[PDB]
């Protein structure tokens, strides 16, 4: 994606490495000649770059038609006609399918700006190129404008763990119209037992509400910081951690304790300078954060990364929380994918690992909006300053630690009362509404694999809980459009999810859909 | 509040500006003979301290008792037998009055982190200090878990425009619960006519959907640094603009180009470098920003602050616009509170005003969680890289400045329906549905203003269209309490509004309750 970023910082600092000028000094466009590099310097850039990419590049050229790094990036940036006749009438079979999604995005995309109109995009197959809109949904099945039934497996990014509009949820919304909800501005009467049933759920000694992953991940942070009194944060390339700018970043090459560079435009480098990137599982890293010893504020670790849903690092996470711990330093666990969704406890409890703070949302919404932060009293009393009672005469203690919070719609009326539905069913339920979630998404990834082995196709499926990916070499985003034109619904992120709601046909017909299509290109020329 | 936070940060660039150490050196709990400061360093130093606070300090002490910036920031940290029984019998019938509130906040205390629990703490008055919990709400009243009624003059921190549950926002979650509404994922069906109302109502060309005002300010941000390539940004001192890092924030002492210092813990100096704050309405600051020229990336104003209803800086705010429009610097303006409550086109549009990137919130979400961006094609094309058109072969030509934005609960279909039906039927009544509200306003605070001339009382009232405050010398955190317990709803932040439904007898009623309060320590001791 933002790659021109990356090419242009990575340079930067090979740059800055071997002549020794600050990168916050190097003008992107001043002409190259004029840095003064030795010619080890330049053979040694020129040598950084044949690594990290495929590009030879003449050291001449550094002088010529190639002068300054902007020209560089712009130069490093870089079909039978049987296949394009199968695409060319797939193109128009589709499209002819999905006109209405087509011009409804059409009408509409300049009024309403959202970077979601643009992916998958490339210039050659534009006349394709648009999110498909929805009209109805109900339990596993999502109806677009133009008719188009869908087995959902995208549930709202992972919100939707009991299917669309489940029985429970709609009689929740249904009882809130009649009862004259509390307002916003007072505070609330239900975020007390939510809190408690969430404590009973996780472990967790204090629950916070926001109103967004993102605003739980950016509070999460803001806590370890004015707890631990430090600033400088560890995050995970591969993670994902929500929009908040301070965890937007890239790995600054072969670093260790170096800052990291920003993700793309308009994230300033100050923002980074608190922000390291290490890789995930590869015990490097755990001794990156030992040599930082006392200096972390946090560590913040999607402990199954959405990204892998392979990568279940057990043995590094507890010794990631062996050292977090005895430096003092927080342990964020991000659970907003993976929290209700493995299992009621959460990662925390399938890992069996006890973080500083975690993250919740998606799930714990019941479909509408909500991020929550929970941890140990260490480091939440620098919400509210810690507990005090009446009758005697205590006081906020950590009132020197207290940070900024706020929100207008934290604790909304109605998200508390779907939250805590969520909760009563999920403990109504026993563990066995997640063991016969997980079973059958280990059935429909296994029945998958074993049709991916039997006909040697280099398609994979990779799984945790009922979070599932594909994991292919062949050109997923044409591949994914030829599901979607089979009526299965996957989202641009390819995070797939199944419902409780999901039955045995529609475990049928995904198994199917994909079967069809892996024929659909064989006989089209992609095998 | 935070304040040693502030006093801290104060030292720390008083001692570093009269010695010469960057104060990003300075350790807080230093020794000051180790600094090795001059004697006229020192009497400087002593005389910034007999300034800017009460204080005159002895060198000596700097050698002694006081011999670290911590310990001065401790000290620098700083009843009738009449009045006493008045009280001790107030908070007697108060805590009386809301028991349950006060049960309920100590029961939950502990499993709820919240920082409200703790506003207007006070250690002598902390048998009196919990929020009011709400069990209902409609129109302009609310009830608490006591049963209490309330006259509402906080509606929902600014949402609420049209009261508790007016019967078109019921009959829209009515609609749907029975309509199987399109689901999380997909995007959305209406969103687009909701961007073109908006656009219609405003004047702005492109309309992006976020989750709060948080977040809609933190994008915008985003936007002018994606778009001008800078990252320095202006905003005004006493503005509120969420709780994104990068805006939380407070004047470093006597600077006009000068980064920034952190509001509170948790918020590290690094995320204050890329800020400046600077006076609000004094003609100085546009001279800091004209001296700045080039650099801004942005300037984001709260054209009127929620703080001061009066400060309406009109020709401030002209011009502010000359000079970031020629400089090539966006112009953000904060439309969360003022915006769709001034009037129907904003804040905007009272003043005459068109900025590149506005936000809105709160009230466009007609209850349920909202933040909006939107502006000028020229910002707004770094969400999704600029328009574009099926049939010819086009493409987002602004791609190299595309940034970074997501969010699971963006457009969510139930909030983009509540949001339609607030511009429907803001669109279906006139201008006159805000002549009526703002003409209901002004009537309050006239007939207010004139009850307190006529009887010598230091509380004035202040006014924009219908958002209101109190100013008064007098100790306003037992005032409130006195509303509170006379059945008028102001939460602690004393943001007052009124809405569409509150009546002849709610406006008389609260014209009475602080006659009557005013009235209760006059016979108490308090004139
Ligand atoms: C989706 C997600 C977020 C961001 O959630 P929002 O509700 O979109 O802010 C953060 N972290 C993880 C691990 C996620 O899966
Ligand atoms: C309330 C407010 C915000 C923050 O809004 P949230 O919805 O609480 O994020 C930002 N700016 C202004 C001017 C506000 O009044």
């Amino acid at each position: 994606n933002h790659t021109k970023t990356h090419i242009e910082s990575f340079l930067k600092t090979v740059i800055s490495n071997a002549s020794g000028i600050r990168a916050d000094e190097i003008d992107s466009n001043a002409h190259f000649i004029g840095f003064g590099l030795d010619s080890i310097m330049l053979t040694q850039v020129k040598k950084a770059i044949a690594d990290e990419f495929n590009v030879d590049i003449p050291m001449e050229r550094f002088f010529d038609t190639m002068n300054n790094i902007e020209s560089v990036v712009d130069y490093l940036a870089e079909y039978t006609p049987q296949q394009r006749q199968y695409l060319e009438s797939f193109i128009e079979k589709y499209v002819d399918k999905t006109k209405g999604s087509k011009q409804y995005t059409d009408e509409t995309r300049f009024a309403h700006a959202n970077n979601r109109n643009l992916s998958s995009f490339r210039s050659y197959w534009k006349e394709m190129v648009y999110p498909i809109i929805a009209e109805r949904s109900d339990g596993s099945r999502m109806w677009d404008i133009d008719g188009n039934e869908y087995i959902d497996i995208t549930m709202g990014f992972g919100v939707n763990l009991f299917g669309h509009h489940p029985s429970f949820i709609t009689q929740t919304v249904v009882d809130s119209t009649h009862s004259a909800l509390p307002p916003l501005g007072p505070m609330s009467n239900v975020a007390g037992e939510v809190a408690d049933r969430i404590r009973a759920c996780t472990g967790v000694e204090r629950v916070a509400f926001y109103n967004s992953g993102t605003e739980a991940v950016m509070v999460a942070l803001r806590l370890a910081r004015a707890a631990t009194g430090r600033t400088k944060v560890v995050v995970f390339a591969g993670s994902y951690h929500g929009t908040f700018d301070g965890v937007l970043g890239v790995a600054n090459t072969k670093g260790g304790a170096e800052p990291a560079n920003p993700l793309a435009p308009g994230i300033p480098q100050s923002f980074m300078n608190d922000l390291i990137i290490l890789h995930y599982n590869h015990p490097d890293s755990l001794d990156v954060i030992r040599n930082l010893g006392n200096e972390l504020a946090a560590v913040l670790v999607e402990p199954v990364q959405s990204r892998r849903p392979d990568l279940q690092p057990e043995s590094f996470l507890k010794e990631l929380r062996a050292i977090t711990q005895q430096s003092g330093t927080a342990l964020i666990m991000d659970e907003i994918i993976t929290g209700f969704r493995i299992g009621l406890g959460g990662a925390q409890e399938w890992f069996d690992i006890q973080a500083d703070l975690v993250t919740y949302g998606k799930i714990i919404g019941g479909g509408q909006p909500l991020g929550i932060v929970a941890g140990k009293a260490e480091f939440m009393n620098t919400i509210d300053g810690g507990t005090w009672q009446y009758g005697d005469d205590s006081y906020p203690t950590d009132e020197a630690k207290r940070t900024f919070v706020a929100g207008t719609f934290n604790t909304h009326p109605l998200t508390m009362r779907m939250s805590l539905a969520v909760l009563r069913y999920l403990q109504a339920e026993g563990e066995t509404l997640y063991e016969r979630l997980n079973q059958k998404t280990t059935y429909l990834v296994d029945q998958l694999n074993s049709y991916f082995e039997q006909s040697q196709v280099p398609i994979r499926m990779v799984q945790f809980g009922s979070l599932f990916r594909f994991v292919s070499s062949v050109d997923n985003d044409l591949f994914f459009y030829h599901l979607n034109y089979k009526g299965v619904y996957v989202w641009e992120g390819r995070n797939c999810f199944l419902s409780t709601a999901h039955t045995s046909d529609d475990i049928a017909y995904i198994i199917q859909a994909v079967q069809e299509t892996v024929k659909d290109l064989r006989r089209g020329g992609f095998i």
